[PDB]
C-alpha cells in the first residue's frame, strides 16, 4: 500500500479543473485500478473534444505531485 496514488490523484484533481472538467475521486481512483491515467486522460479528451497531450501539460505541472511524497 503505496500512498503514491493519493499524491497523483491530487493532481488529477486539479488539471480536471483547469478545463471545467467535472472531478470525482470515485470515478478516478476506480479507472487507475483497472486502466492507467493514460488512458483516462484520453477518455475525457474523446468526450470533451479535447487532445490528451494537452492534459498531459496539465498535468505536469501539479503543485500537489511536487509536494506529496511516497511512504
Amino acid at each position: 500500500l503505496l500512498d503514491s496514488y493519493e499524491a497523483i490523484l491530487s493532481g488529477i484533481e486539479e488539471t480536471f479543473a483547469q478545463f471545467s472538467i467535472p472531478y470525482d475521486k470515485e470515478k478516478v481512483r476506480e479507472f487507475i485500478f483497472k486502466y492507467s491515467v493514460q488512458d483516462l486522460l484520453v477518455r475525457v479528451a474523446e468526450d470533451r473534444n479535447l487532445d490528451v497531450e494537452v492534459l498531459n501539460q496539465v498535468r505536469a505541472q501539479s503543485l500537489a505531485e511536487k509536494n506529496a511524497q511516497v511512504v
